[PDB]
């Protein structure tokens, strides 16, 4: 009996008979699933190792205030229009901002809204809203503003009752509807449930505020995909935010260009085939948002770099 030729015999079992990936070895770059959202964060998409969010799954976003979490999705949602898709957005926060959200790419007019009464009036028109299938993306803001219908009214019971529940009934359905669930979780509950209903976790932290010079702009964002049950788990991304203009795709490509040396420094001078972008990261970043042909060749060679 060999070793290797007896530990793929089981481990292979082990899917047959639990799911596609119950056992993952941390090194595979396997990908054969492809159907994700971009989340308009390359670093993120890499990060999760199959370019976006899956399809048909619940998915976590965990974090504290102002991390990013909300940007994320709603930056999902976009690139999820954007390819013909219907988004639907439960909110039980009531923090959502037009104005903000469009700025990403949003389609707000066709965006669908509720603002359930209960937390199990949410949980129910939001499967319902799935059963249908023609939603490609569906947004969950804030599992703890779920609250059970008593608390609204006469310790004494559980809430995390009602997500297990609800998530039960709904992850059949948008399973096989391919419909990508995103749930809010702002906290440092009863999401002791999510945690195992997920199929990915994402834990958004501010890592540190951007200088650019007076004042600052946006954040700097870290995301540690801790489950992950597409691919293997445990890998990081960071990316910007600018205040008012969202994730910022060209600052992608800067981060992630000199870590792949296709941009060089010659001294916090970037540069890329030759010519220069500018001194300072801010700077280069600039020369990108008015040269798109030029990224778009960055970007492309990027994709070519690892899987497509
Ligand atoms: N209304 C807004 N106007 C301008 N910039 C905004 C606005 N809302 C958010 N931003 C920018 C700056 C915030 O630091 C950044 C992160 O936003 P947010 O999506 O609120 O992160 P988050 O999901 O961790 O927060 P929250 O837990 O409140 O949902 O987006």
């Amino acid at each position: 009996p060999d070793r290797e030729k007896a530990l793929e015999l089981a481990m292979a079992q082990i899917d047959k008979n639990f799911g596609k990936g119950s056992v993952m070895r941390l090194g595979e770059e396997v990908r054969q699933p492809i159907s994700v959202i971009p989340t308009g964060s390359i670093s993120l998409d890499v990060a999760l190792g199959i370019g976006g969010l899956p399809r048909g799954r619940v998915i976590e976003i965990y974090g504290p205030e102002s991390s990013g979490k909300t940007t994320v999705a709603l930056h999902a949602v976009a690139n999820a229009q954007a390819a013909g898709g219907i988004a639907a957005f439960i909110d039980a926060e009531h923090a959502l901002d037009p104005e903000y959200a469009k700025k990403l790419g949003v389609d707000t007019d066709s965006l669908l809204v509720s603002q359930p009464d209960t937390g199990e009036q949410a949980l129910e028109i939001a499967d319902m809203l799935v059963r249908s299938g023609a939603l490609d993306i569906i947004v969950i803001d804030s599992v703890a503003a779920l609250v059970p219908r008593a608390e609204i009214e006469g310790h004494v019971g559980l809430q995390a009752r009602l997500m297990s529940q609800a998530l039960r009934k709904m992850t059949g359905a948008l399973n096989n509807s391919g419909t990508t669930a995103i749930f809010i979780n702002q906290l440092r509950t009863g999401g002791k449930a999510l945690k195992f209903y997920a199929s990915v976790r994402l834990d958004v932290r501010r890592i540190e505020t951007l200088k650019d010079g007076t004042d600052a702009v946006g954040n700097r964002t870290r995301v540690k995909v801790v489950k992950n049950k597409v691919s293997p788990p445990f890998k990081q991304a960071e990316f910007d935010i600018l205040y008012g203009q969202g994730i910022s795709r060209e600052g992608s490509l800067i981060d992630m260009g000199v870590e792949h040396g296709f941009i060089r420094k010659s001294g916090s001078w970037f540069t890329y085939e030759g010519e220069q972008l500018g001194q300072g990261k801010e700077n280069a970043r600039k020369f990108l948002l008015e040269n798109t042909d030029v990224a778009n060749e960055i970007e492309k060679k990027i994709k070519e770099k690892l899987g497509i």
